[PDB]
Parts: C-alpha cells; structure tokens; sequence
C-alpha cells in the first residue's frame, strides 16, 4: 500500500531551470538580501520522492461510515450536467501543456478539427475502456521561496486530450457538489472577506471558542485507493447522464486511483497509487476526503459543536472548549483518529483561544480600523513568500503573476498596499503597460486581468474600507516589519514617498489610471480624499471568481 514505486529514472526538467534569484535594475529598490530568495528545481526531486513515498494504513470505523452516508445523502440532491467538447475547450488555459498528439492549448481553444477529433477519440476510449491505466507526466515544480531550502514539489498530470475529457464529465460536478455536501464548511465559496466573516461569526457562535488548524503531512500521499473510490461513489450519487457516469467511473479506475509516471524525457519513473496533484478532481477530492476524515475524527475525539472550514488539504476547526485541559486531550484524540484514517499530521495541532492566532490557507484573521475608526476584520498573511515571488517577477516574466493575485486577495493588508501596489504600478507606468492584461490565479483557476480594473475589483471584493484601513494590529505590524528587515526591504517612509510619486503620475494619466492613483494610494497622502463608490465597479462579472477550488485543475476563466 505504498504511495509510490520508482523504477530509478530521474524526474527530468522540460527546459532550463533557475534556482538563483534573477537580478535587474529594479531589484534593489524592492529587496536587497538576494541570496535569501530561491526557486525549487529538479535537482531536489529526489529528496521529495523520499518524503512522499510511504506505506498507508487505514482503519475505517462507524463514525467514518456514518459521516460518509450523510455526505452521500446530500450528494444525491445534486444534478450535474455534461459539458460539450466546445465548452470544455474554452475552459482550457491559453498556455496549458500541449498534447503529445499533434496539437496544443491554442488549438483546443480554437476548436481546431485535429484537437476536437482527438478529444472525441479519447472520450470514446474512456466510455469503452474502464481498466487501462492512463499515462501521466511527473514534473518538479519551479516555485519561489525564502530560505528557512525546501525540496521541489511534484506535479502529476495526464495529457491535454484527457484534461478536456475530465472537464466534460466532471467540471459541473466539482463546481457544485462540494458546497452542497459541506455547506458553509466549504472554503472555496467564500471571498477573502467572506472567509473572515464566516470565521468570526463561527467563533462568536461558541460560548467558549476553541480553534485549531490541522496540517496533514503531504496530504496527497496519504490519499488511498479507498479514498479515491469513496470519492467516486459520492460523485455517482449525483443525478448524471449515463454517459457521464461511465466517464467518471473510467477516469477513476484508469487515472484518479493510480497510474504510471513518465518524465519529460519519456522514461517510466514508476507508479502512483495516491492522489494525482494535476487532475481536475484534485481540489474537490482533497476537500471531500479531508472533510470526511475530519468530521468523523471530531466524533471519535468527542469534540463539542465542531464547525469546520475545508479548502482542499487545508483544514480549520472551531468548536466549544471544555477547558484548556480537555481541549488538549480531545485534540490529541482527533489526531489519532485522523491518523487512523490515513491522515497523519506533519506538525502537531495546537489549540488556540485567539482567532487571530489561527493560520489556515497560509492566512489568518486580523483587525484594523477604517476612516470612521471602526474595527474591521480582514484576511492577511505572512508576506515573506509573496515578497520573494514579487522579487522574482520583478526581473522575470512568469506565466502566473503572483503579485497581481496577491494584491487582489490581500488588498486590505498593510504589505500588499504599501509595497506590492506601489512597486508594480511604478513598473507598469515606466513600461506603459497599465492596460495590458495579465494572468494570475485565484483558488487555482487562471484569470486574465487588467491592472487598471484593480480599484473596481477591490471595491467589489473587499469594499471601500480596503482603501482606508489604518492602525493595524501590533502583531501584524511586527510581522511585516520583521519580514522587511529579513529580506532587506525599504521602510514605510520610503514606500509612502514612492507612492505619492506613482499616485501623482497616475492622476496625470486620467481615466482608470487616475482612479487607481486616487483609491489605491490614497493612504500615502497627508490630506486623504473622500473616496466614494465607483460607477463601473459593478460592471465586471465576478461570478465564478469564488465558487470552487481548481488547484492543478488546468482551469481558465475568460474575464
Ligand atoms: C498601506 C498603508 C500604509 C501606511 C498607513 S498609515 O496612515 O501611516 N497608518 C498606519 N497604521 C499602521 O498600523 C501602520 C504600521 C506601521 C507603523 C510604523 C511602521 C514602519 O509601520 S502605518 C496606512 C496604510
């Protein structure tokens, strides 16, 4: 019952890899301690293979089955539709991994006969073959981090022709079923502010609030064949077309459960018997299995009024405290249960009685004040990784601009406004690329966004308060200040100074550019403006922005 088996072939790169932070003329103005930023590469794939390769054991008791039966009863009320080959295609990212059968993402999006005929041949093979394992490619992701060096993560994905077929049979399911089964516990249905809201209201629901985060040690590797089959049984509970049921069954047996691993060179690296990180059901699967295991664990551990918030493999639990002494005990029992369900923790979970001290989705709740001086809760996080990535994207263009994604998700934060906004807008101005659409990610899905619409976007997601927050918490202030010293990032006084400059320049521009300068940097000027609502704000269709998670799902939404 090992998560993986390796032949011995190395996981090879499909192009040149950079580990050292690239440096240009704009680098120093943002970060000076360059040697602290790095990117993971193949050179460490070997190290990761050892950490994710182990034997999984499972003991399923009555609590587990009782929770599963409840989840299935809700799943039965779901009606999912089959997507046409045309629809699935328009959901394919413009720069997704090209197929090894004579066509690419560009051909898919354009509905090229070659790509369409191949996708149809794959779909037919799926309905007729429910046993032959589907091939997958294993790659070492190139992610940027700040020292303390972690080994590169592994991404496993099937050929483009298959990815389009997954969408057709499962897109609607992974987009609607999660919220029906888990209700308010499904995290991907909330925007940053809504997540904070649900968290605060829940915490205030308990007489004596007690919460903790649960970090599983390499969740994907703990996912067993049983878990993947249970996932399929839940999908099958939905009202689906017979053709969709067949495809879902086939994808499960042939791909989701396991399959052979092939490096970029074409060599078999081994076999997978755990969760594939690069399939459409990765987010939904991880969320359903994590919610199922934790729900049962809360019953085994005897937690009281346990409310959960699940986002893929990330779990948050808020319940009624029974005393600092009991909490610690129950929590330990919870862990044991989870472990028995094949979900061992990497780091021992610790009970918290302070909301702001609980970190989930790499983020935490915090408080600041708006113009009126009213206390306002917002979602923030440790800026280390976001800044390290900003340094990299400062000297190197990337497929996904994290700085943009981060601004959108953390616009109300001190670090995002003060540094990310000031820095990147300064650059956009110098290159006159303000109206140039850029790609970023939100819950794993890829979105094309124009920097000039940021003000309207932020208003819709966070509210005008995002443009006037001040007097942050000491805890937040120190964490930001510390990170700045660590990386060697200029102080507030510097950014404020640069912001007035960028602001004055944006105003001069006029139109959307003036709007950006007025709302995004109003915090820099001594004489703050009124900052009223924005007209075109409600013109964008931010519908599918916060519905579900698609991490590794190769999903693209044309905004
Ligand atoms: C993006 C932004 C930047 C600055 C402001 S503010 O008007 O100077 N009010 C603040 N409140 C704090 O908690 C702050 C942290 C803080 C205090 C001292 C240092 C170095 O950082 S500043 C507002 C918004």
């Amino acid at each position: 019952h090992h998560s993986y088996t390796w032949t011995g072939a190395l996981i090879t790169p499909c192009a040149a890899e950079e580990s050292k932070l690239p440096i240009n003329a704009l680098s120093n103005s943002l970060l000076r301690h360059h040697n602290m930023v790095y990117a993971t590469t193949s050179r460490s794939a070997g190290l990761r293979q050892k950490k994710v390769t182990f034997d999984r054991l499972q003991v399923l008791d009555d609590h587990y089955r009782d929770v599963l039966k409840e989840m299935k009863a809700k799943a039965s009320t779901v009606k999912a539709k089959l997507l046409s080959v045309e629809e699935a295609c328009k959901l394919t990212p413009p720069h997704s991994a090209k197929s090894k059968f004579g066509y690419g993402a560009k051909d898919v999006r354009n509905l090229s006969s070659k790509a369409v005929n191949h996708i149809h041949s794959v779909w037919k093979d799926l309905l007729e073959d429910t046993v032959t394992p589907i091939d997958t490619t294993i790659m070492a992701k190139n992610e940027v981090f700040c020292v303390q060096r972690k080994p590169a993560r592994l991404i496993v994905f099937p050929d483009l022709g298959v990815r389009v077929c997954e969408k057709m049979a499962l897109y609607d399911v992974v987009s609607t079923l999660p919220q029906v089964v888990m209700g308010s516990s499904y995290g991907f249905q909330y925007s940053p502010g809504q997540r904070v809201e649900f968290l605060v209201n829940t915490w205030k629901s308990k007489k004596n609030p007690m919460g903790f985060s649960y970090d599983t040690r390499c969740f994907d590797s703990t996912v067993t064949e049983n878990d993947i089959r249970v996932e399929e049984s839940i999908y099958q509970c939905c009202d689906l077309a017979p053709e969709a049921r067949q495809a879902i069954k086939s994808l499960t047996e042939r791909l989701y459960i396991g399959g052979p691993l092939t490096n970029s060179k074409g060599q078999n690296c081994g076999y997978r018997r755990c969760r594939a990180s690069g399939v459409l059901t990765t987010s939904c699967g991880n969320t359903l299995t994590c919610y199922l295991k934790a729900s049962a664990a809360c019953r085994a551990a005897k937690l009281q009024d346990c409310t959960m918030l699940v986002n893929g493999d990330d779990l948050v639990v808020i319940c009624e405290s029974a005393g600092v002494q009991e909490d610690a005990a129950s929590l330990r029992a919870f862990t044991e249960a989870m472990t028995r369900y094949s979900a061992p923790p990497g780091d021992p979970p610790q009970p918290e009685y302070d909301l702001e001290l609980i970190t989930s989705c790499s983020s935490n709740v915090s408080v600041a004040h708006d113009a009126s001086g009213k206390r306002v809760y917002y979602l923030t996080r440790d800026p280390t990784t976001p800044l390290a990535r900003a340094a990299w994207e400062t000297a190197r263009h990337t497929p996904v601009n994290s700085w943009l994604g981060n601004i959108i998700m953390y616009a109300p934060t001190l670090w995002a406004r003060m540094i990310l906004m000031t820095h990147f807008f300064s650059i956009l101005l110098a290159q006159e690329q303000l109206e140039k659409a850029l790609d970023c990610q939100i819950y794993g899905a890829c979105y094309s966004i124009e920097p000039l619409d940021l003000p309207q976007i932020i208003e819709r997601l966070h509210g005008l308060s995002a443009f006037s927050l001040h007097s942050y918490s000491p805890g937040e202030i120190n964490r930001v200040a510390s990170c700045l010293r660590k990386l060697g990032v200029p102080p507030l006084r510097v950014w404020r100074h640069r912001a007035r400059s960028v602001r004055a320049r944006l105003l001069s521009q006029g139109g959307r550019a003036a709007t950006c300068g007025k709302y995004l940097f109003n915090w820099a000027v001594k004489t703050k403006l009124k900052l009223t609502p924005i007209p075109a704000a409600s013109q964008l269709d931010l519908s599918g922005w916060f519905v579900a998670g698609y991490s590794g799902g190769d999903i693209y939404h044309s905004l």
